[PDB]
């Protein structure tokens, strides 16, 4: 069989599947080595074009989704029609089956249950709960305790109110699903070694999204030179937005008014 099965498997492997993650799921895996390309591939190849998978992203899409061969085509054909039923478009579907690509493997019944969640649990408008979900399509596929922790996380530890956290998640809906931990140091550091109100931090939530060694850094850099003003009402204003975006040798040279040397130099006393 394994001969017979050859021609099969390095049609796969010129898709780019990465037959070695597939292996890791033993009767997902046993399945594959008994499927034929033309009789049993191919049609559920061509369901995945026809969504929206172009050739060249079919075998990240099939390395990630190694159970997409143990659903019934029926059943996906009827979950993308449900999807074009809550005003996703034929766009919107070909990316958040790319991005999430286990989302067709939820039943009808869950994935009106998931939309339903998301839109009582974070109250936006109908088309922006739409957005959110086309901009971050993996909140339909993961578990969603973390969602209702975050939530409760920003506003009864952090002290955001509910507007404000709606502003945040909006721009940043990875915020959503982030380490608990991480978003209370991002936080801690921000808010209190920063000094910096919560009204400012909702105007710049990518400081959630940034890694905060690159904070702190600058921060403590800026802070040995005089230059950590952050109050847009008073001069030589750096806003946060600056703060983590900026590359470092603009950073230096623009806003620590330094050398990339001395900031080097500073480093190397952390």
């Amino acid at each position: 069989d394994y001969v017979d099965h050859s021609e099969t498997l390095q049609k796969l492997v010129l898709l780019g599947v990465d037959l070695s993650k597939i292996e890791k799921h033993p009767e997902a895996a046993n399945l594959l080595l008994r499927l034929d390309f033309e009789k049993d591939i191919k049609q559920m190849l061509l369901f995945l074009k026809d969504v929206g998978i172009e050739d060249n992203q079919l075998g990240a899409f099939l390395t990630k989704n190694h159970a997409i061969f143990s659903e019934d085509l029926e059943n996906l054909k009827t979950r993308v029609a449900y999807l074009h039923s809550k005003n996703f478009s034929k766009a919107d579907v070909a990316q958040m089956v790319r991005k999430a690509p286990f989302l067709l493997n939820f039943s009808v019944e869950r994935l009106d249950n998931r939309l339903g969640f998301f839109q009582k649990e974070l109250e936006l408008s109908v088309k922006k709960t739409r957005d959110l979900v086309v901009r971050l399509p993996r909140l339909l596929t993961g578990s969603l305790e973390p969602v209702k922790e975050n939530m409760k996380v920003y506003r009864l530890e952090l002290g955001f109110k509910h507007n404000e956290i709606q502003h945040m998640i909006t721009r940043i809906p990875k915020m959503l699903t982030a380490n608990k931990m991480k978003l209370t140091e991002t936080f801690d550091f921000v808010h209190n070694v920063m000094s910096i109100p919560h009204h400012i931090i909702v105007k710049f939530p990518q400081v959630f999204n940034t890694r905060l060694f690159k904070v702190k850094e600058r921060h403590l850099f800026l802070t040995y030179l005089g230059r950590a003003q952050y109050d847009p009402a008073k001069p030589n204003y750096i806003s946060l937005d600056k703060l983590v975006s900026i590359p470092d040798e603009i950073f230096c040279e623009e806003i620590a008014k330094a050398s990339v040397q001395d900031f080097e130099k500073f480093l190397k006393t952390l």
